[PDB]
This record gives structure tokens, C-alpha cells and sequence, in this order.
């Protein structure tokens, strides 16, 4: 989905219920109930690598000197500065 | 003295007792009972201004951004880094 573009660990094979079926070239987002083209997803790709659609997590806690954080809210190709402990 | 090179607020004009009298060019320090030349005083002058012989006080509490602290133990021309609150 636009919210979960990546595949997830899938404990359940399939499930009942209402399922939005529309032709390809369109990915489902729940807020705008219909399916929509992929580009309309608020998807995030900062410094190249593939990941989720801008999860709200502060990556890289481990190393202070390598504290090179890059959040993404919806679309922004931004990177934030780390506050030094010293 | 080497311990109190600056003049102090002096509630008493003069006092009785034993008083170390020696020729000038020598300042009294109590640990080494005699009077000694001024340079032998563990005197402190960090970044130029005149003050005491390295008092053990953390100057400048007021402004965080101007937290530019400079202690002096006996002789050292040192300045310490302030720990940021953030």
C-alpha cells in the first residue's frame, strides 16, 4: 500500500472480507478509499536505498560519530542534524 | 598573598600578632611559611583579565549560549567545555 509499500512478515495467508480490486498500475491507500497510482503515495527514498513510506522512527542510535539521521515525513528528501552530547 | 593576591574588603584596619616582615619583591604564602618571590605563587590569569589565584568556582552560570567557562587550579591556562542541556 501507500502506507505499507514493503512486504511484511505475513502470519496469515489470506483473509475474508471486503477487498478493493482494481486494475494494476494502481496501489491502494486507505485514507483515500480507492486505489491510486503509485506516485501519489507519500513514499520516501532518502539517499537511494529502498525502505518504507517514511516511517516516523529515529534510525541509527548506536554510533554517535556516525549519527547521520535522515527522516522522511511524507515526501521530503531531508536529513536532520544530530545533537552532540558534548 | 599567593593565596589572596587581590585586595579584599577589609573590615579591620590592623591587628596584633606575629607578622612576617621581609624586603619587597617577595610575597607571603602560608604553606611555605616564608615569603617568596611573586612568580612562585600559583597565580592564574586566563584570557587576560586580572583575578584571584585560581579560585575553585564555576563562573558564568547565567547564560547557556555564553557558557564559556575557564577554571584554573594553580597555574593552568585552561578552559573547560560546558555540558549542553539538550
Amino acid at each position: 500500500t501507500c502506507q505499507h509499500p514493503e512486504p511484511l512478515a505475513c502470519p496469515v495467508q489470506c483473509v475474508e472480507g471486503c477487498h478493493a480490486h482494481c486494475p494494476p498500475g494502481k496501489i491502494l491507500d486507505e485514507l483515500l478509499q480507492t486505489c491510486v497510482d503509485p506516485e501519489d503515495c507519500p513514499v520516501c527514498e532518502v539517499a537511494g536505498r529502498r525502505f518504507a513510506s517514511g516511517k516516523k522512527v529515529t534510525l541509527n542510535p548506536s554510533d554517535p560519530e556516525h549519527c547521520q539521521i535522515c527522516h522522511c515525513d511524507v515526501v521530503n528528501l531531508t536529513c536532520e542534524a544530530c545533537q552532540e552530547p558534548g
